[PDB]
């Protein structure tokens, strides 16, 4: 993949404040993208923004949207503020996500559970709905959901996370079918990656023996770039 | 498939008991000897189904109210305590209750309707399953059945919240299926298109006499609550292969 793969492409990334979303941003940016950052923490996004600026020379915008509490109006309002500065979106990476409770179904807490489906499904549904006009105004728009392997096959103790990655996958498949030959619409399964969500989940696992968000990026770029134009409605594993 | 003493002295709770496919499961289970618990949100609809199952079997079911759009974790724990009082287990639970919501472009889906659908179909069904898992554990071969749709396995245009909710349902089932291996049977049914009112809402033009009725598709519904399926778990089954 050439260093100018994403020149003059407008790419928005959620959960840009930390982890995979952080790394996706910086990288899309190094590949020449106009990146847009979303998160819920102004102080964290300022730092990401700052670091990308020191990296590439361009200061990316960040917008605030807490996905737990956000409504359709706020999301629609966020679309408004993005149209102010940008003619279109070429890519939207829905990367934000809440892990919630990792325990037996009998132990799973119902408020954390309703927080998980709020952030991973609803708020992500709502926000997609608002950004679709800007994605359609692009020459080949790319919408990406982040799944997980419990989004394909429920294992014990994954609970609310899992149900919500299943929903992410069907949500992706409805959309891809509706935007056939208008939009690329896909899922990425990152697989286990050196982040603080992964570690919460696996206290004992050694993170240094994991691939970093950096290492898993070839797929993140491929799905935003011209070589995936013909691909839609699929779930790609960053680590097959 | 079966025989009329099959579900003899098995105790089965059916949500969405007051109409469509749950009404029929409840009615059908009871004619095969089951002691049925009817759940729904409409007292009169429920009164009627109970009365009808009485006049058919001579055993009158008990019915309970839970509005899965509005219930809290507490509301469901209470109910389960209520059940635990008259009842010494649950050999079976059919989560039939469902909300269709808007069938329309993802661009057009109402956000509140979207959230209503996930609440009935994923969260309340979650919270309800949770409150009843102890009683189910008390069965010798308890059966937990969810209801999916073919768009819970493969999203298609215009299914919005309901396709999302049914994937989340298959997902949910697989987790539970993983944690209760050799403890519970935990499967899904895909009914197929069935002559009910939810179906009609989605296919207003469809001639409903071209569909199978709830009663045409009951074998599977019956197969899964009895002993012929005892070692099978973690799977989605089609009531209409095709
Ligand atoms: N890391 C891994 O091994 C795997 C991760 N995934 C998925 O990858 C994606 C990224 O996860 P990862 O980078 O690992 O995790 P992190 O927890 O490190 O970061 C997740 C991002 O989501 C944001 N976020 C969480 N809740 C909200 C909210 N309510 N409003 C706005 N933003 C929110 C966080 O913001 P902030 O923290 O700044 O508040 C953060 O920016 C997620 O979809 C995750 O589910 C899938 C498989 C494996
Ligand atoms: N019919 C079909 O072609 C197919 C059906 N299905 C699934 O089969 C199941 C049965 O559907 P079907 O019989 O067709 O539908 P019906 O609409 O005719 O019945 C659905 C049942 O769920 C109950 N319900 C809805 N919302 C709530 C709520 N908030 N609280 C408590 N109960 C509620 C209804 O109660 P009430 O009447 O009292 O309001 C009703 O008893 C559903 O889960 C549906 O998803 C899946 C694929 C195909």
């Amino acid at each position: 993949p050439k260093q100018d793969l994403l020149n003059d492409r407008i790419i928005l990334v959620t959960g840009a404040s930390d982890g995979i979303g952080r790394e996706a941003a910086m990288t899309y940016a190094r590949y020449g993208a106009t990146v847009i950052l979303l998160g819920r923490n102004e102080e964290k996004l300022r730092q990401v923004a700052s670091h990308i600026n020191e990296e590439t020379g361009r200061q990316p915008q960040w917008f605030i949207l807490d996905l737990l509490t956000c409504t359709s109006e706020d999301c629609q309002q966020l679309a408004q503020r993005i149209a102010v500065n940008y003619p279109r979106l070429d890519g939207v990476l829905h990367n934000a996500g809440l892990l919630g409770d990792v325990c037996p179904m009998s132990e799973q807490d119902p408020q954390v559970w309703q927080d998980v489906m709020q952030v991973n499904v609803n708020a992500t549904f709502m926000l997609t709905q608002a950004l679709l006009p800007l994605l359609l105004k692009s020459d080949a728009g790319s919408l990406v959901f982040t799944s997980s392997s419990v989004g394909r096959q429920g294992r014990a103790n994954w609970g609310a996370y899992a149900a919500s990655k299943f929903a992410t996958e069907g949500m992706m498949q409805v959309l891809a079918d509706e935007y056939q030959q208008r939009l690329r619409v896909n899922c990425i399964n990152p697989g286990g990656t050196r982040t603080a969500m992964r570690a919460s989940a696996f206290p004992t696992e050694d993170p240094q023996k994991l691939k970093t968000p950096a290492d898993i990026m070839p797929l993140y770029l491929w799905l935003m770039g011209d070589d995936s134009r013909r691909k839609t409605g699929m779930t790609f594993d960053a680590q097959p």
